[PDB]
């Protein structure tokens, strides 16, 4: 019965939003220490992703409209964990910005990641608006990584995601890594961990796999090379319609870029209703685009 209409934040356009990108761009570049000099990117990536990805197509409830990450219920899901660290980035530029929403304050800090790092231009639409405390969703609409194919399938229609829309989301699985005491799984996916690129492909075809143990006594896909993947990542080349996805992204990066620049703004606006006269998506620059 719920419909959530995009309002524009009042008075602003691309120059406000460009300058919150910018904003966020900077912080990225100056606050490189952040998880052994991996930097913020990953998990400013990983944040937009959880604030999405609590949407249900049934009712339209979750979702990024609403920011209700910012409330406790939502921001201490143990699914979450490992996120405040994304959302401590972002404070400051909310207070230099007070006037985005928090739905697009999270989701651009995500397509400023991605584009940052190198990835591929995500267009980006303003004027989610924040709702109230019992708005939040419930903790568990977020997925496990134990299972398999079957699993990554069905938990995906939820988000209204396809096969080749799950396995170019899963790329972003390129970066950053799995921090054993957030989600009972270590280590990195590959070697190119705060740049884009369709490595995750590569290394599932290519990498000599074993499946091991970790410190927590849960199973996870290792590589003499230092490389991981989770079960659910693995699940993408035991499925044999899956497999021949992973196959096309590992051979043809401009697809991949393509593919997943259209699944990410598409998870970013899942149940977000925008009004025919609505702006049209903003493309922003990167700052190496503007000189700075
Ligand atoms: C079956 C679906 C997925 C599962 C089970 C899953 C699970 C996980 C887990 C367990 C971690 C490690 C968290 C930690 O220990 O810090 C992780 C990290 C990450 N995930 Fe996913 N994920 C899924 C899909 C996605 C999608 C669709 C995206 C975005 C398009 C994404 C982006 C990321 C990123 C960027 C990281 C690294 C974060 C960091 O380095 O701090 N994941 N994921
Ligand atoms: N988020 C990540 C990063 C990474 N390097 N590998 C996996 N399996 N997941």
């Amino acid at each position: 019965t719920l419909v959530h209409v995009a309002s524009v934040e009042k008075g602003r356009s691309y120059e406000d939003f460009q300058k919150v990108y910018n904003a966020i761009a900077l912080k990225l570049r100056e606050d490189d220490e952040y998880d052994n000099y991996i930097g913020y990117g990953p998990v400013l990536v990983r944040l937009a992703w959880h604030i999405s990805g609590t949407w249900d197509k049934h009712d339209n409830t979750g979702g990024s409209y609403g920011g209700t990450y910012r409330f406790k219920k939502e921001f201490n899901d143990p699914s979450n964990a490992g996120l405040q660290n994304g959302f401590k980035f972002l404070e400051p530029i909310h207070k230099e910005f007070p006037w985005i929403s928090s739905g697009d304050l999270f989701s651009l800090g995500g397509v400023t990641a991605v584009q940052e790092m190198q990835g591929p231009k995500i267009p980006w639409r303003c004027g989610r608006v924040d709702t109230p405390e019992d708005t939040t969703p419930d903790n568990g609409r977020l997925p496990d990584a134990d299972k398999d194919a079957g699993y990554v399938r069905t938990f995906f229609q939820r988000l209204n995601m396809n096969d080749r829309e799950v396995v170019a989301l899963m790329g972003a699985h390129a970066l950053g890594k799995t921090h054993l005491k957030n989600s009972g799984y270590e280590g990195p996916g590959g070697a190119a961990n705060n740049v884009f690129t369709n490595e995750f492909y590569l290394n599932l075809l290519n990498e000599d796999w074993k499946l091991e143990k970790n410190d927590a006594n849960n199973e996870q896909w290792d590589s003499k090379s230092g490389y991981m993947m989770l079960p659910t990542d693995y699940s993408l080349i035991q499925d044999p319609k899956y497999l021949s996805i992973v196959k096309e992204y590992a051979n043809d990066q401009d697809k991949f870029f393509k593919d997943f620049s259209k699944a990410f703004e598409k998870l970013l606006e899942d149940g977000i209703t925008f009004p025919k006269d609505a702006p049209s998506p903003f493309i922003f620059k990167t700052l190496e685009e503007q000189g700075l």
